């Protein structure tokens, strides 16, 4: 028998039985990843936590040299220390500050964009496609949207994400090439005066402001190019897969479709129950600490399994089954913890919600146009997503 391998399943529609199993008889436990590392795997609520909270398991860390790899960098290094040298740069309350839901007409902007497309697949008929033509449009509109770029220039950036989110054994050569092309755009963003509103119109003012003199261009460019990434895969692949848990739950879609306030609790248990993260968390240890029954190690790599912390009966009972009446409900790790806990959290909700809402109002009777086994779950990749989307309604 050879090591335990991860990940153990692309499908982002059900959780594996394994992971009950796991959490029950070795809740931290050695794995190997696909580069042949070896890494720890923790996979209860209680030491995820653990983990996520103690900032001598680090993520910059994890991008050394020689360390053992969950997979190959598609950023150069330091962009692994992205969030730390934005804070160190002075930014990050104005990075914050501009991806949040509340600047005035976003959410009507949002609302518009979900209902143009959803026009759009009502005209041309069933079936359709609602991971490539509603819900991955949606989340790039968006991002343009809070940047404040051209809404045509979306489609170009979105291109590089089916590369830039690979999780490889290996580096890969296209990341390189879409990376350095999106930091030169993002530069000639900064540079465009007619780019005024959004965070890259707020960094661009920052950027000629003496208090930021000695902020790199580089820098700049990078937080571009890495909140439209970041956003735009993990609000597309949220939103895909959060879609299929609704329409496999049709006493749930009409009570949502029924009671629209509602809505909020439901997508907070969607992100609970949700798989799009098709790895765990990586950290390096900078210090033997104890997680459990094992001692890490300086040096080694572990693995925070989200869903093993979502599904954890000790801490969300009845963990399958989405309840809105849950005493703990924003608990979850979807969006993390600690240090690293997602800036985008309130984006992220928001663009779920509405995206949701506009659904249940123009499709109440949408379902599957396929049998679920036949979605195809995209592989070796950082997020779970099936390809495409087949809908009816
Ligand atoms: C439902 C949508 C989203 C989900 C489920 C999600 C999930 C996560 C998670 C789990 C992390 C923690 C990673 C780690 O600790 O290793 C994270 C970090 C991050 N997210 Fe999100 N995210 C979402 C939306 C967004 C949006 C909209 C943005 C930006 C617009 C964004 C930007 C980031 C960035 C920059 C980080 C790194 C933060 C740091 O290292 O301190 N995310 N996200
Ligand atoms: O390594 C990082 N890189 C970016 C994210 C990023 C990755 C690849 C890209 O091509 C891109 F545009 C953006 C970031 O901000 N923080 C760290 C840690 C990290 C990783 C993954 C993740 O999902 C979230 C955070």
């Amino acid at each position: 028998t050879v090591l335990l391998e991860v990940p153990f399943s692309a499908r982002g529609d059900r959780i594996p039985d394994a992971v009950a199993e796991l959490r029950t008889r070795e809740p931290i436990r050695k794995v190997r990843t696909i580069t042949g590392a070896e890494a720890w795997l923790v996979s209860s609520y209680a030491l995820c936590t653990q983990v996520l909270e103690d900032r001598r398991f680090s993520m910059k860390e994890t991008a050394a040299a020689g360390a053992p790899r969950l997979n190959a960098l598609t950023v150069p290094p330091e962009v692994v220390n992205n969030m730390g040298n934005i804070a160190d740069a002075g930014l990050r309350k104005a990075v914050m500050k501009a991806i949040t839901p509340k600047a005035p007409g976003l959410e009507q902007f949002l609302r518009d964009t979900a209902n143009s497309l959803l026009d759009n697949l009502i005209t041309e008929g069933a079936p359709a496609d609602l991971r490539n033509d509603f819900a991955d449009p949606l989340a790039t509109a968006l991002h343009c949207k809070v940047l404040g770029i051209p809404q045509e220039d979306g489609p170009k950036l979105f291109r590089s994400l089916s590369i830039a989110f690979m999780s490889s054994a290996d580096p890969i050569p296209a990341a390189k090439i879409n990376w350095d092309r999106d930091i030169e755009y993002m530069a000639g963003i900064l540079e465009n005066p007619n780019i005024t509103t959004g965070l890259m119109g707020e960094l661009s003012r920052l950027r000629k402001d003496p208090a930021y003199s000695h902020v790199s261009d580089e820098l700049f460019a990078t937080i571009g190019v890495t909140f439209f990434g970041a956003g735009v895969i993990s609000t597309g692949s949220f939103l895909t897969t959060a879609l299929i848990s609704l329409i496999q739950r049709p006493q749930l879609r009409n009570l949502l479709h029924e009671k629209p306030e509602l809505i909020p609790a439901g997508v907070e248990e969607l992100l609970r129950i949700n798989l799009s993260f098709a790895d765990g968390l990586p950290r390096l240890a900078t210090a033997d600490i104890q997680v459990g029954d094992v001692l890490v190690r300086k040096g080694e790599l572990v693995l925070v399994l989200l869903e093993g912390a979502n599904f954890d009966p000790e801490h969300f009972p009845n963990p399958g089954s989405i309840e809105l009446d849950r005493p703990n409900p924003t608990s979850h790790l979807a969006f993390g913890r600690g240090q690293h806990f997602c800036p985008g959290s309130a984006l992220g909700r928001r663009h779920a919600q509405i995206g949701i809402e506009a659904l249940l109002k123009k499709m109440p009777g949408v379902d599957l146009a396929v049998p679920i086994d036949q979605l195809v779950w995209r592989t070796r990749f950082q997020r779970r997503i099936p390809e495409r989307l087949p809908v009816l309604w």
